[PDB]
């Protein structure tokens, strides 16, 4: 699994031991779910809306992921 995967990694840094929040807003009618997790110190989120929570959690892996494939930062 893609959430499976971050573990993997995380716990190959010497145990990393992240945390993944669920985050709630909008209006009731129109509910937002994002999935939050933490990496040594560097949080990150998925700004999207998914059916359902676990959907979420696999979107928030995703970025984590490609964080660590490529930093982005540059001069």
């Amino acid at each position: 699994m893609y959430k499976n995967q971050l573990q993997e990694l995380a716990q190959r840094s010497c145990f990393n031991l992240p945390s993944y929040t669920c985050i709630r807003e909008g209006p009731d009618h129109a509910p937002r779910f994002k999935a939050t997790v933490n990496f040594n110190g560097e949080i990150f989120e998925s700004p999207q809306y998914c059916s359902t929570l676990r959907q979420a959690e696999h979107s928030a892996a995703e970025v984590a992921l490609n964080a660590l494939s490529n930093r982005g930062l540059e001069h």
